[PDB]
């Protein structure tokens, strides 16, 4: 089995998030998503409108997602790969190159973001 | 096969919608979701931040959802229920009593809304 993993906040779920999860799942045959806690989201200079409990609730229902775990800190990644027998690590390309240190453990893939949509555009126009 | 159908806009999909779809599917073996077109939304004196195309895309990925069709007008219910062989019509109880005219065709049920969350709240708080 080819196991894939991706990390993120996924607040105010939109079609750009959907498209990221879609391609990620299709890079293998099982997808794990580590969703950022509200404490960690803050370490990213961000504040989620939806709570961790509710953000995880919604994401667990999306077909592409097989299971959800919490993202608590930056250092947990290498162990996550070992614990979940991960074969592919994926993120949107705004993280291009930031996680190349995991290449010696698994395949690393950066997916081009979906142009035209973001959580900032949503709040701003709303 | 016990078929269920439900109608709605589902803009800015949140946890309240998810719990409605979860309990809707719990009622039968298959769930059809008829999503309000941007044109029909106007007839309900509303305007969705997310277009139909995008609201349908995300919705289609929810595991509880087997099939999606457009809700174009108020009158299509009778014909829809016949076309899709629906056995159970369900809506959140903020619509209680409003669709009882369908009882001569199928089983009508109302589920208690999820208090504390709504599309308007998200917009006003943002
Ligand atoms: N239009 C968009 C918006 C987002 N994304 C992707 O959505 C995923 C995560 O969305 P975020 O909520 O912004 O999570 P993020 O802050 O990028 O996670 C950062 C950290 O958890 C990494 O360890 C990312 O892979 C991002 O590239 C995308 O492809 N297209
Ligand atoms: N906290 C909430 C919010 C919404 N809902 C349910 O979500 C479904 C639809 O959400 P809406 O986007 O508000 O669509 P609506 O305008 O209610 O549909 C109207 C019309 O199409 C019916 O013929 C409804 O069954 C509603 O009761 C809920 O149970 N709990």
């Amino acid at each position: 089995m080819k196991k894939v993993i991706t990390y993120g906040t996924f607040d105010l779920l939109h079609w750009g998030h959907i498209k990221l999860l879609e391609r990620a799942k299709q890079l293998g045959d099982y997808l794990v998503v580590a969703i950022s806690t509200d404490e960690f989201n803050l370490q990213k200079q961000k504040k989620a409108y939806h709570s961790y409990e509710h953000r995880k609730l919604i994401l667990e229902t999306i077909r592409y997602v097989d299971e959800v775990i919490p993202e608590k800190n930056w250092e947990q990644k290498k162990q996550d790969i070992i614990d979940h027998n991960i074969d592919v690590f994926v993120m949107g390309d705004d993280w291009e190159g930031k996680f190349d240190f995991l290449k010696d453990q698994c395949e690393v893939v950066y997916l081009p973001r979906t142009e035209g949509i973001s959580t900032t555009k949503i709040k701003e126009e709303i």
